[PDB]
């Protein structure tokens, strides 16, 4: 029914430096693992999905993440873009949060937040027009901050749910239905 693009946030630079947040779990690595599970969960409901992950040990700087992602996002004729992130603060911040650009994006964001909110703290959908992944993407886009990578309790919940458990909540939210 929908053609969906899933980008994984951040990358591993040529230096070996990872550009993501890092805490009790590495953000990039977690989302590299989640992305294909999320895609398959969408696919089970009949949607088509492309997963976009930056090449590893190719980029000189983080600036190449935009240059890599944007043309591919914009050449695929997608109905929806989702970029997967994990949040971070000082260890005390926790919960789920979805960033959006438009009123259409807000609809998706709120439902995703409510679904994740069944397990994590619902921090709410938040408008951010400054992010390139949102302001330079043709399709409606949302940036999902599923939980905090520097909060033990959040990550313990995630490992309890599993990738499939997190995926199901995101998919139910985006699709506005119950999968069970
Ligand atoms: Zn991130």
């Amino acid at each position: 029914h929908m053609k969906i693009c899933i980008t994984v946030g951040h990358s591993i630079l040529k230096s070996g430096a990872c550009t993501s947040a890092d805490g009790v779990v590495n953000e990039y690595q977690y989302n590299k693992s989640l992305a294909p599970v999320l895609a398959d969960t969408f696919r089970k409901e009949g949607h088509k999905v492309d997963v976009i992950i930056c090449p590893e040990k190719q980029f000189k700087t983080k600036n190449e993440e935009k240059s890599y992602k944007i043309p591919r996002v914009n050449s695929g004729g997608y109905d929806l873009l989702i970029e997967l992130h994990l949040n971070a603060s000082n260890g005390q911040g926790k919960g789920s949060e979805v960033l959006y650009y438009s009123n259409k994006g807000l609809e998706y964001a709120t439902r995703i937040c409510d679904k994740l909110g069944t397990v994590f703290k619902n921090r709410g959908a938040k408008l951010d027009k400054r992010l390139y992944i949102l302001n330079s993407s043709k399709p409606t886009a949302v940036l999902i901050e599923s939980f905090f990578c520097d909060n033990k309790e959040d990550y313990d919940k995630a490992k309890k749910l599993g990738h499939e458990g997190i995926a199901k909540l995101i998919v139910e939210g985006v699709l506005n239905k119950n999968i069970n």
